[PDB]
């Protein structure tokens, strides 16, 4: 079948089996894809959406090593524009308003969340071993 | 070239940037390889090593989104074996004595470890945030 590009976005910051169950979902879209994944940058990050630990750089080349991402825009654009879709070729945008003219577009698609997998729920599991008394 | 077999070993518990970088490593060394990633049992881990935050089943989730390795044994043995090299026809043992027969036979290629890049090492970040004072 025809290539398929997906673009996916995010701050993967402690990147987590969360962010990597969705990234598989967005590659795994269609039979042929190439997955598109961009990585916000920290000062829009930090203005925008709340703290962020690693920086740019450690987001990116931690994600190079998942093997449902095929390339990397590094940083991203903080608001995803239609030149952007049109320069980069994108069929679609894989996420979880807004991005109400995406919809529109027909260039929506919606993958998951998963719950209680994140890196700091690890830390929370290592401090249960410490009880309060 | 002829394909080469690798195999690797560790807890993988909390998998970072560091784990990564090793498997890279492992994968590499020679031009057409299939990186064999073993995954220590939970029971064997606490007991001869230390602590473990995840259980077997969500280590060996995560590793097998990372695209380096081709193949996963899970739970391994604690203890690599002539034996078990020649049941999975593995080439090389990479890793970081107990492992001088691996030597003797050829089959050891060293990896490295990085430092700065664990998940502790993140929290550690995050924790600097709070002055003492």
């Amino acid at each position: 079948s025809k290539n398929v590009v997906i673009y996916a976005d995010g701050v993967y910051d402690m990147l987590h089996l969360g962010h990597m169950k969705q990234l598989e979902q967005a590659k795994k879209l269609f039979e042929n894809t190439t997955l598109i994944v961009g990585v916000t940058s920290d000062n829009e990050t930090k203005l925008f959406k709340g703290q962020v630990v690693q920086t740019l750089e450690e987001r990116t080349e931690t994600l190079k090593h998942i093997r449902w991402v095929d390339e990397i825009i590094s940083p991203c654009p903080w608001v995803v524009t239609p030149e952007f879709l049109e320069k980069y070729k994108i069929d679609y945008v894989a996420h979880d308003d807004i991005y109400a003219w995406l919809k529109r577009a027909g260039k929506f698609k919606a993958t998951q969340r998963t719950e209680g997998v994140s890196t700091t729920d690890l830390i929370v599991r290592i401090l249960k071993n410490y009880e309060d008394y």
